[PDB]
RNA sequence: CUCGUAUGGCGCAGUGGUAGCGCAGCAGAUUGCAAAUCUGUUGGUCCUUAGUUCGAUCCUGAGUGCGAG
RNA sequence: CUCGUAUGGCGCAGUGGUAGCGCAGCAGAUUGCAAAUCUGUUGGUCCUUAGUUCGAUCCUGAGUGCGAG
């Protein structure tokens, strides 16, 4: 049937480079599924696969939406869906490529539509979720549907108000709502994973941020002042759309020697994602995708035409011939990063909450672990000792005083 | 969403005692999947799991057709298809038990549907089809759609002849057809594969035939003697229906001292049966599913509470509990079946034919290889060569005579 | 003692010029027969020995094994 | 040869009773913000040393190291 090839990785790890080759070697058209390369210009610090290094491949759902808008999940399932159609019904083979994996979900009916549910909120519901109060919308939530409520920690605001949200306008709890999901592929997808050590890339992470303001980074990060002045914006709005980019928020306190750090805050910034990212592809994709993936080691790159190029090309060739895939899966460098151990063996699935009536965090709350495991590092953790010290030598005091 | 779970493995290696576990320990129903067990009566032979050992655990498409009927892959479709509807309805969770692995494919649409699609064949369609003449329906078949027939021996009769039926009743290119497919699994299944070294194995298959006719076989083979008289059958009758089990048509010459080599010689069917019941797990089950399947380790019985009871419900409860499998997916020992080496890659996906213009089989039809890398393999066989060597001897007589 | 046979794991051909078939075995196939079906392929040097002959697995002699007498 | 100053990987506080803050780092989470966000958490017992006091990073005196005319 109709086939789609993504490719995953972290960044700077030649994903646009080897999408390209595969675009031409098997004649396909690329879809961009990085959350920030979903935006106008700004191509330097969104790092955007130059034009003269396209081939004239064309690219989709890339650069469109204007830096007022707030790009999103449905946003990208229906722009990647079209531009899979559209390439497909023109004999073509669409080509994901982008670092925002989490995206990737619906390629495999992994989200809740709630758009075409239409149900006015009441004065009541509403009241409720945009409350003022810190704590009371997830107390609501495990009111109706505790079995979703378990799953998320009460400070997760974003999401456990996003399960409300649901619980509302389709009237039908989302924990039920998952437990009747199919969450089967779409499309005939062949996942390639492009993946190199962490050190060397680390490195080249941190090169690739020094010649990218040779570049003239600079010049995009002022343009970018220049919008998010004259335009009474304050550093919590970089949580939203453009304003989440690694290559700006960094810069703000150098726009009240200085700068310098700005630049290594950033190479920081960078080295998480990467690292974020890994984690992602182990701990979520592969673990959805049912291990059905394959590695390609770009560690060094001096290789790569063979590594790289010639077995994605081959693994891809397989693959349009609508046929099983011969290839090892992964070279033997790589092999333990697909085993169970790595992957779904971390996955959380003791859910059931703990709440330590000792411990407290700045916001007052008291300290709430989540699964045996976890619960119990924290009650060996220096913090509830200290705590569990102090506790007990001032209950201690008293009982001399008697 | 629906579960389903399925329990693959050769003979005689604990299929059903394993299935009735599961079904308690998780409130399940059976479905047989054997294609012999499908029919009436004569359980000895055809190896029914009896009654007082079912522990009252529900079982369906098993036990129904009659000697009469000619059970096939749609008739289990259809069948098991209700089965599973009706138990998921029900608050229960299927259990497809058997070793007829090709039924599976139902399990994820890999067929092709020609009975809704009523087309009154043609005088000349039909005098193609059940044409009396050897290799003619397939010069037919290649000349339509030769992209199908390439991909099938000029000799496979039963396959050439469905090939060219399909084209017909659907007037859609066979080929077309296949590229088309979704092949994507129904259900949320689980694959359970049963599996024993073969030493082990074959010992237990071949006593398992010794009490098996000390339980009354005989008296079984006798009935179906009697029913084969009185009906005027011959022999090439033990290609159809029931006819086809294993148990029956290896003693017909016992029925024109001697009765010892019938049994010896059913001996040898069940254990070839097993050897290409594996062949088929590795090379058709296995790579069409992507490799999503776990291996049971059941060749040391002295065990089987450990490493079949155990891991399996072990895998069985994640599954149930709709959460990524933790098992290792394959005990150590077992370890290469699920290797690349082991399955996908010993498809062939060479499909270009070769006729050797000297070699010749008794039907008289000169031999024809598929695939270059056994193109080869013939050219250097003792019986191409034993044969050009009488025919270049015999051409030497032609000089010489000059 | 009569007359017979002695060929790859087993059951069988064959020819005065250095051997095939079936079965098992191994392997590929499998989209209404699948416990079925199709296809390809590895094994011996024709029991030992002395001769006849240009040359013998096949012809004669003997030995040995086995077969019904 | 007289003054300063040295505390977890880095950068800096600090009470007489056996230690912090910021970073990193490590881990879990993710079904309309994901280059985002939530959550949990490992590292040193304070340069070494003589003592001063019931007691020591925090007091007194040496020595090590760096910086300072
Ligand atoms: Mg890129
Ligand atoms: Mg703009
Ligand atoms: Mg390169
Ligand atoms: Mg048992
Ligand atoms: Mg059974
Ligand atoms: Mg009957
Ligand atoms: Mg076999
Ligand atoms: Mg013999
Ligand atoms: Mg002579
Ligand atoms: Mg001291
Ligand atoms: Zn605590
Ligand atoms: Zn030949």
């Amino acid at each position: 049937s109709k086939k789609v090839i993504v490719i995953a990785g972290t960044t700077g790890v030649g994903k646009s480079q080897l999408s390209i080759q595969l675009a031409q070697k098997f004649n396909g058209e690329v879809i961009n599924s990085d959350s920030m390369q979903v935006y106008k210009d700004i191509p330097i610090i969104t790092n955007k696969h130059p034009l003269q290094e396209r081939e004239g491949i064309p690219h989709h759902v890339m650069n469109h939406v204007d830096w007022s808008e707030e790009y999103y999940s449905h946003r990208f399932e229906t722009e990647c869906m079209n531009a899979i159609e559209d390439i497909h019904r023109r004999g073509k083979i669409p080509i994901v490529v982008g670092g925002t994996h989490y995206y990737l979900q619906t390629l495999f009916n992994k989200r809740v539509d709630t758009k075409s549910s239409e149900r006015k909120l009441t004065r009541k519901q509403l009241d409720i979720l945009e409350s003022t109060d810190p704590d009371v919308i997830y107390n609501t939530l495990v009111k109706c549907d505790p079995d979703i409520a378990t799953k998320y920690h009460p400070n997760d605001y974003r999401r456990v108000q996003r399960m409300l949200e649901i619980y509302y306008k389709t009237g039908k709890k989302p924990s039920e709502t998952f437990n009747e999901q199919k969450i089967t592929l779409k499309f005939d997808t062949l996942f390639l994973w492009l993946y190199s050590k962490p050190e060397p890339l680390f490195q080249r992470l941190d090169d690739r941020v020094d010649d990218m303001l040779e570049r003239g980074a600079l010049q995009e990060i002022k343009q970018l002042y220049e919008y998010y002045s004259q335009n009474k914006f304050t550093p919590e709005q970089c949580e939203n759309g453009v304003w989440q980019v690694i290559g700006f928020k960094e810069f703000l306190p150098w726009l009240t020697v200085k700068l310098e750090d700005c630049i290594e805050r950033m190479k920081t910034r960078t080295r998480q994602y990467a690292k974020r990212q890994v984690k992602w592809i182990k701990k979520m994709l592969i673990p959805d995708i049912k291990g059905d993936i394959y590695l390609l080691d770009a560690t060094d790159l001096s290789q790569w035409d063979t590594n790289a190029s010639q077995r994605a090309i081959a693994i891809s060739n397989d693959f349009i011939s609508n046929r099983p895939i011969k290839q090892e899966r992964a070279p033997k460098a790589l092999e333990e990063l697909l085993s169970k151990g790595e992957t779904t063996m971390k996955k959380l699935d003791d859910w059931t909450h703990y709440t330590c009536n000792v411990c407290r965090n700045a916001d007052g709350k008291n300290v709430v672990a989540i699964g045996e495991k976890y619960w119990k590092i924290h009650l060996g953790s220096r913090r509830h000792k200290s705590n569990l010290k102090r506790n007990t030598r001032q209950a201690d005091f008293e009982k001399w005083k008697i």
